[PDB]
């Protein structure tokens, strides 16, 4: 099949660290280091989620009085299409990319608390 | 700022993983995308956690407890420019009658959840 896939690692802030400054950390510092490395893997697009003060009264709106239980809780959600999970097997074994990226978990994320996930897309973009 | 909306799905107790991702994928899409067009979506998006992932999970995964992978079955996302579009197709009459109910034909509600985020994308 031509499926593509996503994979998805969804993130629990630091503990202690506040949103402001886990967002801004993902944003100009995790985000940014990422790149070079997508980009050189074949990566087809990278999304960030981001679940801070801008969208949580958003988020109130439409989950209008629903029990907070509903809702979830990750702070952050870091999405990577590719074509085939070779390309992320390649950049988890980048000594580089692992050196680089592995010191800076400790600065924004309780992996304690955070997941993966690969799942397959099926996507309809409706821009003409 | 481009916005997404995001349920995360348990399939029903007592629906297959084939069936319930046969149901999301032929029956429910063909109802909803009029709706999503309509209202303005930007793009819809329906990842599956299914046998046909699962094996690729595994290997990206391995090594760790299969506890730290999401457990979702299905995850469905819209991103859009405003929640107004939301708003609106949620009133829309042959919306709520037709497409609303189809979620008590593959969605335990009681294990799933739903996040409003703010996105930041790069395209290579």
């Amino acid at each position: 099949p031509n499926r593509l896939l996503c994979w998805s690692i969804y993130v629990t802030k630091k503990p202690d660290q506040s949103e402001e400054d886990h967002h801004n950390h993902v944003s100009k510092v995790n985000a940014p280091m990422f790149i070079p490395f997508l980009k050189k893997y074949g990566i087809v697009r990278y999304t960030v989620k981001h679940n801070d003060a801008y969208s949580k009264p958003k988020q109130a709106a439409l989950m209008a009085g629903q029990p907070e239980e509903n809702v979830l809780a990750y702070d952050t959600v870091f999405e990577m299409i590719v074509k085939d999970i070779e390309s992320i097997q390649t950049m988890q074994k980048d000594e580089e990319f692992l050196r680089t990226t592995i010191p800076d978990h400790f600065n924004f994320a309780d992996m304690t608390r955070s997941k993966g996930s690969l799942t397959w897309i099926e996507e309809f973009t409706f821009a003409l």
